[PDB]
C-alpha cells in the first residue's frame, strides 16, 4: 500500500486541511498523528512525506538514487524549468549535474579559483558598505549583489561594477522573477489545476524576464566562441563549449548552446536569492546577539588580524565563526520542505509499496530542528554547533542544502560566500541597530514555502 494519511476529500485530496501559510508547520503538526512517513493528495496527486532525520536519511542517503527524481508540478512546464539542472530528470540530469560539480571545483576553471572571485567581491562588498559612510542602511540591496557577481565572475569571467546597467537589470529580472516565484498562487494554488493555466500574464512576464536573460547570456557565448583558447578555460562558458566541442561525436549531445543557458539561468536562480538572504538574516542576527558577533570579531582579529583578506584557510582555525555560519542556516531553515523529490522507480520503504513517479516531500525543518540533536531548536545559538571546550561540532543533522543525490550544487561555493563575506563585513565593520536590540525581532516571515527575515536597517560603522 502506500504510507497512511488523513483521508483525502475527492477530487481537492487533503487541499483544505493544510495550512498553506505555513506548509512545514502543517508537516509536522500531521507527523504528531501519522509519524514519519505519510501521504496527502494534493488533487488527486499523491505527495510521502518524509519527517525526521532516520526517514530522511534512509530515504534520500541509503535509498538515495531511488530518491533522485525531481518532483514534477504544473509550474515546471509553465515557466520552461525543466532543461537545466535544478528541475531536470534522468540522464539529462545526471550529466549537467556531473558536469557542473566538476566544473564549480575550487580549480575547476582555469587558474583562477573560486575562491579568488568570491576574495575579490568580497574587497568589493566591503568598499560598497563604505561608500553608505555609516548611515542608516536597508543591506538588502548590496547584500544581493555580491552573490549575483559571484555568480557572473562563475560563467562570464568578469564581475560587473555595482551600477553597470548591464548588472542591475539583470538582478532586477532575476529579483522580479523570485518574488513571483514566490507567491503562494504561484507555488501552490496554480498548481492545483493540472491544465488551465490560471496566471497567464505572470507566466509570461516569468519567461519574458527568462529571454532577457538567455539573450544575455548568448551574447557572452558568442564573445566566448570567437576567443575561445582551448588550453586556458577561464569560466563557466569555455568549460562548456570544450564539453561540447568533445560531444561533437556523441550526436546529438546533453549539452548544447540551449542547455547551456538554461543551465546558467539556472545557475543565477539558484546562486542569488538563498545565498543573498542568507548574508541579510546573518546581519539580522548578528546585530540581535552583539556578544556573537563581539567573539567572531576576536576570532577575526587573532586568525586574520586586519591586513589581508580572509581566506578558506582561516575557517579551520575559527571554529566560533564557523559554528556561527552554521547556526545561522541551522535557525532560519530558508527552504524548509528542500525543493520536490520524486522517486525513480517503485520500492518498498521500510513497510510500504511508492510508485515511480510519486512525489517526495522532504521536511528539512524536522532535522534542522531536531530538539534532541539541537536543544532549544527554536533559540539561535551557536552552541548548537560546538563542544564543551569550544571546537567545531559537525552535525549529520545538518542538511540546510538537503542531503544524498540532489544536494545542492553550490554546497562548498555558497559555504565560501557567507565564511568570506561574513568575516570580511565583520573584519571592517561594527554593526549598529537603529532600534535596541531587545525589541528587534529575529523570527522568520514564512508564506508558504518560502522563508524571510523582517524588514531591518542597521549601520557600518568601521573600526
Ligand atoms: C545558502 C545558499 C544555498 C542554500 C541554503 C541552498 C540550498 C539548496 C537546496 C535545499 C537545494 C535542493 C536540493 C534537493 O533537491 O533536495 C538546492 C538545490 C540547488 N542549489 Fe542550492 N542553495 C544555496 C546556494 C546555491 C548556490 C550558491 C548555487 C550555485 C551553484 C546553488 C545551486 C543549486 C543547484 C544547481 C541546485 C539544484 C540541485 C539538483 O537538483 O541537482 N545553490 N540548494
Ligand atoms: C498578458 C501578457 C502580459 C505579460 C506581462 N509582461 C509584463 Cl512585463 C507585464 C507587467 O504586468 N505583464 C502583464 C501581467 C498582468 C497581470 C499579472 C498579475 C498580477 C497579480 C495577480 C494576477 C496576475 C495575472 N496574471 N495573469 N492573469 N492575471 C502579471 C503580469
Ligand atoms: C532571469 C531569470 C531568473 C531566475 C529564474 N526565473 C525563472 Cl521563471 C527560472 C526557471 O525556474 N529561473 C531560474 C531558477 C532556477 C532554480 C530556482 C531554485 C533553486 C534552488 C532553491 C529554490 C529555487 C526556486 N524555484 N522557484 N523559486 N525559487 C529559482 C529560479
Ligand atoms: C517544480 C518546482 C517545485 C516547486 C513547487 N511548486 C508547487 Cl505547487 C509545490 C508544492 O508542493 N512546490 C514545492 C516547493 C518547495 C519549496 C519551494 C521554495 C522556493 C523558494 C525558497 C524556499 C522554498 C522552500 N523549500 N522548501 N519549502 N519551501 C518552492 C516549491
Ligand atoms: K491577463
Amino acid at each position: 500500500k502506500l504510507p497512511p494519511g488523513p483521508t483525502p476529500l475527492p477530487v481537492i485530496g487533503n487541499i483544505l486541511q493544510i495550512g498553506i501559510k505555513d506548509i512545514s508547520k502543517s508537516l509536522t503538526n500531521l507527523s504528531k498523528v501519522y509519524g514519519p512517513v505519510f501521504t496527502l493528495y494534493f488533487g488527486l496527486k499523491p505527495i510521502v512525506v518524509l519527517h525526521g532525520y532516520e526517514a530522511v536519511k534512509e530515504a534520500l542517503i541509503d535509498l538515495g538514487e531511488e530518491f533522485s527524481g525531481r518532483g514534477i508540478f504544473p509550474l515546471a512546464e509553465r515557466a520552461n524549468r525543466g532543461f537545466g539542472i535544478v528541475f531536470s530528470n534522468g540522464k539529462k540530469w545526471k550529466e549537467i549535474r556531473r558536469f557542473s560539480l566538476m566544473t564549480l571545483r575550487n580549480f575547476g576553471m582555469g587558474k583562477r579559483s573560486i575562491e579568488d572571485r568570491v576574495q575579490e567581491e568580497a574587497r568589493c562588498l566591503v568598499e560598497e558598505l563604505r561608500k553608505t559612510k555609516a548611515s542608516p542602511c536597508d543591506p538588502t540591496f548590496i547584500l544581493g549583489c555580491a552573490p549575483c557577481n559571484v555568480i557572473c565572475s562563475i560563467i562570464f569571467h568578469k564581475r560587473f561594477d555595482y551600477k553597470d546597467q548591464q548588472f542591475l537589470n539583470l538582478m532586477e529580472k532575476l529579483n522580479e522573477n523570485i518574488k513571483i516565484l514566490s507567491s503562494p498562487w504561484i507555488q501552490i494554488c496554480n498548481n492545483f489545476s493540472p491544465i488551465i493555466d490560471y496566471f497567464p500574464g505572470t507566466h509570461n512576464k516569468l519567461l519574458k524576464n527568462v529571454a532577457f536573460m538567455k539573450s544575455y547570456i548568448l551574447e557572452k557565448v558568442k564573445e566566448h566562441q570567437e576567443s575561445m583558447d582551448m588550453n586556458n578555460p577561464q569560466d563557466f562558458i569555455d568549460c562548456f563549449l570544450m564539453k561540447m566541442e568533445k560531444e561533437k561525436h556523441n550526436q546529438p549531445s546533453e549539452f548544447t548552446i540551449e542547455s547551456l543557458e538554461n543551465t546558467a539561468v539556472d545557475l543565477f536562480g539558484a546562486g542569488t536569492e538563498t545565498t543573498s538572504t542568507t548574508l541579510r538574516y546573518a546581519l539580522l542576527l548578528l546585530l540581535k546577539h552583539p556578544e556573537v558577533t563581539a567573539k567572531v570579531q576576536e576570532e577575526i582579529e587573532r586568525v586574520i588580524g586586519r591586513n589581508r583578506s580572509p581566506c578558506m584557510q582561516d575557517r579551520s582555525h575559527m571554529p566560533y565563526t564557523d559554528a556561527v555560519v552554521h547556526e545561522v542556516q541551522r535557525y532560519i531553515d530558508l527552504l524548509p520542505t528542500s525543493l520536490p523529490h520524486a522517486v525513480t522507480c517503485d520500492i518498498k520503504f521500510r513497510n510500504y509499496l511508492i510508485p515511480k513517479g510519486t512525489t517526495i516531500l522532504i521536511s528539512l525543518t524536522s532535522v534542522l530542528h531536531d530538539n534532541k540533536e539541537f536543544p532549544n531548536p527554536e533559540m539561535f545559538d551557536p552552541h548548537h554547533f560546538l563542544d564543551e571546550g569550544g571546537n567545531f561540532k559537525k552535525s549529520k543533522y545538518f542538511m540546510p542544502f538537503s542531503a544524498g543525490k540532489r544536494i545542492c550544487v553550490g554546497e562548498a561555493l555558497a559555504g565560501m560566500e557567507l565564511f568570506l563575506f561574513l568575516t570580511s563585513i565583520l573584519q571592517n565593520f561594527n554593526l549598529k541597530s537603529l532600534v535596541d536590540p531587545k525589541n528587534l525581532d529575529t523570527t522568520p516571515v514564512v508564506n508558504g514555502f518560502a522563508s524571510v527575515p523582517p524588514f531591518y536597517q542597521l549601520c557600518f560603522i568601521p573600526i
